[PDB]
């Protein structure tokens, strides 16, 4: 051994680079690869793990993103671009980050994050990702991981073994698989490591919990706004195959066979199927995506809620929670009537409109059972509470509710659950205030953003975000967020009696219970036994 | 003509009393016949008018009630005695009252009362429905009818002319024939009667608005607590005719032909109707009653949707409303958990039962949109929210939603509609705190009972009564319950639009919209849509 910024891993040497950080500094070790180049022939196929290699592997600049849409719903608006891929784009995308204290601990709690982004975008090179301020300020050992979203990473053709779906969970995998098998050399301790993620990234990390092949790759988890139940997280294989099929006859493909198919697929460019990707789904909809992980009999062996039903999942303490205004970004996205620069206030024909996008798989009665349960009849045209109520709908259906129902079947076997609802709205959000705590808006405070001076963030934000940070990495180190002995307001456990949870935001905390329940037996109880009959 | 006591009517002379009242003295006219009595051969048939008489018709005394149940459920008690029959009983009981102002007016408002007590009881001859005291305050002649309840009035076997459906009604509007023909020579006005009454009472006064047999005989209506369209004040001519066959069922009868069960009906005595007359519902119910109006074709031509619908029905002015606690007392007296000298805190067991009982036509999934509807699930085993939510379940679905869709519908095709909402709990009521504001519990504050010192109501009471009362007598003499360009304030119209109603308390007048808009919404669009389509 050499120096600091010198690993010598089982796959081969590294080279890091000593990076600064609130007046300080760490190591960092930026796109090491973990996997081969799902390229050519590799392509929809399941990865195989990259071959060691000789000499020293520069580990100094971040790598490049997978191929994805990208977002130009509003060009050099920085509310969106700052979720775009920041580097250049290529199949060749399996590599991971880690941040590293200094001096190189010994045997440290590892936390390892997982990109949200639907399953059909996301960057482990975000800036909101950089794991310097967590790393630094909590003294963990910090990885992110990349996995192949859209059809490359999710086209499943069920039986075919050249494209069986669930590829990206695959790739996330292999990265657990690689931290377990090397962080030791880094410092971190594989018995110590802590899943996170957010939105797809919060399922994917729900995905690893239930899934046998996954399950022992890691001891904790954390899951933001994102729970492996998600209407929009899963499809059938039939499904699955349907949309392969539907993407094969944008492109013009041979239909004949699966081979037919994969071969033609594998021929076009990258863009090409990424310009036809929203062609396949089935419905008028919006929070729904392409190519998404596939309830396939062999990562996930039964139904979800069958395994959820029986305990077949990973034992263990999780943290989890949502923000209050998950469906923002999608009405403003994709429904009549919400706009970037306007209040949105929301018509009476464009809230039934929203109710329809909004959950695609209903019938009429179930339509107007949610209309019924959102809509204030001694104030049916109030623009704002048909805005909000629509807002509630989006993020209760596809959310809130699905992590609830999550959360009560897992407490159930599991050995700690604390559950937390962000509903601080940053001081310096781009975005309008119509779309109140927004997807994805609580990620900045977990990874550090507001210690930086020059963010703008106001000091009870660097406050807060200090508290988070101090929650998950306390969390990840001992399976509780709560200091043992300290003098802090507790966050209490959440128990199958008592359900409670606690605010998190810059006022004094405060618990609670049964968060957001009355919606939640609506859509996780009432309307599917109602579609059901009908 | 000789004096002020005697009056000659078209079917002959008649002689009242005079009677004192609040210190000073009217003339009342009690008993006098307005059908033959149908007994024998003429039970169950429609009634026939009454021969003229010679001589002077002693008219002194209150007649006889008719045939009925009579609740012994609480032996002595007030609260339900004074709604019991307090005459004897007979079949000969068609007679009506009047309570006319001395010295006796030419041409004054006339007010016609029918009682209510769900078709299967009730009395002319109630102290609560003493005329005198509104007659003497309001100087308006004050008539009250009777009318055959139980099998007696509404056994219906469609298609025969023996027991033809309906004759009860056919009863009410005799004496408003009569009263139409003879009113003139006690002082009304014939072309100024406003008929009105209290549950069953007020959809017998719905109903007359409805039927064009009706119709001509009267000028205005008052409704309270009651609407055609309540799902228990009428049933089809096939389940009326299941119910009479059960009926002979339960008295050993020959049931091979219409003509033989009604014989096998006629020999027996009315006390061995009464005894079996519960044994015939089709369900395990509350407010649910064995014989009431039959959708024949006829008394009604069509169904009583597409009446109100197509706007077939008398158009007039009416004044209508519900008290706040409609529910309570059937459930005191059907509902397990509920019971008069406790609070009546109900489990979640006892709730779910009383769902049940209180829609017995609904499926599985009906109950659970009504349940869900009607629980707070973040308190859900509050004994008092569950007992207070099963009350607001029996009163939306039977009285209050009903009524409130009866006048949306009345309210396009009418003159004038005014809307109140009485919630004032006597101060002197016997029964328990729990039963709130209780069905027909303002009858006693239209009457004028509160101006009486003796039974013991506040000054305030008293106060309320009296503008109740002139409220009513204003109403029937003019259609519009203000009087012109007084100083008070005003009881406002209610419009298809605006939808204004006003509260009746002790408390200034206080005008809201959308009554129980959000429940009735439930219970007017969304459940019947649910149980068609399951
Ligand atoms: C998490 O798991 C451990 C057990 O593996 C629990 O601690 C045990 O609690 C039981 C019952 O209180 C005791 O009988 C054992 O002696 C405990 N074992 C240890 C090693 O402490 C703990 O209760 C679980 N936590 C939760 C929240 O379920
Ligand atoms: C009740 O009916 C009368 C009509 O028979 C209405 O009074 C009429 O109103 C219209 C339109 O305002 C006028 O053109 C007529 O000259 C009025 N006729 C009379 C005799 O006044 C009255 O509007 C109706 N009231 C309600 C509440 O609908
Ligand atoms: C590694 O390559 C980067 C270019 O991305 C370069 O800036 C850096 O100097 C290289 N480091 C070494 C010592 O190889
Ligand atoms: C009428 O009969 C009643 C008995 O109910 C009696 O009290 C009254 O004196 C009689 N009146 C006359 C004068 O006939
Ligand atoms: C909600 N944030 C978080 C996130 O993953 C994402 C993806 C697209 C647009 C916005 C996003
Ligand atoms: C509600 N009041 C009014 C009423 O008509 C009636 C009948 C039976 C028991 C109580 C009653």
């Amino acid at each position: 051994d050499h120096s600091e910024l010198l690993v010598n891993t089982k796959s081969g040497k590294v080279m890091g680079t000593r990076v600064p950080v609130l007046s300080s500094h760490i190591s960092a070790f930026l796109g090491i690869p973990f996997a081969e180049p799902p390229v050519g022939n590799m392509r929809f196929r399941r990865p195989e793990p990259k071959k060691p290699w000789s000499g020293v592997w520069n580990a100094s600049t971040y790598p490049n993103n997978c191929q994805q849409y990208v977002d130009e719903q509003f060009p050099g608006f920085s509310g969106s671009e700052m979720w775009n891929p920041n580097r250049e784009m290529s199949e060749d995308c399996l590599y991971l980050n880690i941040w590293v204290p200094s001096p190189r601990p010994k045997s440290t709690t590892v936390m390892v994050w997982i990109y949200g982004g639907g399953f059909y975008s996301g960057s482990s090179t975000l800036d909101v990702y950089n794991g310097k301020y967590l790393a630094y300020t909590e003294e963990v050992v910090l990885v992110s991981l990349s996995y192949r979203v859209g059809a490359f990473g999710f086209l499943a053709l069920h039986g075919s073994q050249e494209a069986p779906g669930n590829v990206g969970l695959l790739d996330q995998r292999m990265a657990l698989q690689w931290v377990h098998d090397n962080i030791q050399f880094f410092g971190g301790d594989p018995k110590t490591v802590t899943i996170f993620g957010e939105s797809a990234g919060g399922a994917s990390v729900g995905m690893h919990i239930l899934s046998p092949g996954s399950r022992d790759l890691f001891r904790r988890a954390i899951l933001q706004s994102g729970s492996p139940n998600c209407p929009w997280a899963s499809v059938s294989v039939a499904e699955g195959r349907r949309r392969a099929v539907e993407l094969g006859r944008n492109l013009n493909c041979n239909l004949n066979s699966d081979e037919e198919l994969i071969h033609c697929l594998r021929e076009k460019k990258p863009q090409e199927l990424i310009d036809v990707e929203w062609n396949v789904l089935p419905f008028d909809s919006i929070f729904r995506f392409s190519f998404v992980p596939v309830i396939d009999g062999e990562f996930f062996p039964t139904s979800l809620e069958s395994m959820l039903n029986s305990g077949n999942f990973k034992k263990t303490q999780i943290l989890l929670g949502v923000n209050k205004d998950e469906g923002s970004f999608f009405l403003l996205y994709g429904a009549p009537g919400f706009s970037k620069d306007s209040e949105s206030k929301i018509s009476r024909e464009d809230f039934m409109s929203g109710v329809k996008l909004s959950v695609p798989h209903a019938n009429d009665l179930g339509l107007d059972a949610v209309t019924l349960q959102y809509t204030d009849w001694m104030d049916d045209n109030n623009g704002i509470k048909n805005r909000d109520g629509l807002d509630d709908i989006v993020g209760d259906h596809n959310v809130i509710c699905p992590l609830m129902h999550f959360v009560n079947k897992y407490t159930k076997f599991g050995n700690g659950t604390y559950l937390y609802f962000f509903n601080h709205r940053a001081s310096n959000l781009v975005w309008p205030e119509w779309m109140g705590v927004i997807h994805g808006y609580e990620i900045e405070f977990v990874f550090g953003l507001p210690l930086v001076k020059e963010l703008n963030y106001t000091a009870e934000e660097e406050a807060l975000s200090r508290r988070i940070m101090h929650y998950w990495a306390t969390f990840a180190k001992t399976g509780n967020p709560n200091e043992p002995h300290s003098q802090e307001s507790k966050w209490p456990l959440f128990t199958t009696k008592e359900q409670k949870f606690i605010d998190l935001n810059t006022e004094p905390m405060k618990v609670h219970q049964r968060l957001r329940v009355q919606m939640c037996v609506f859509w996780n109880q009432f309307l599917p036994k109602l579609l059901n009959a009908t």
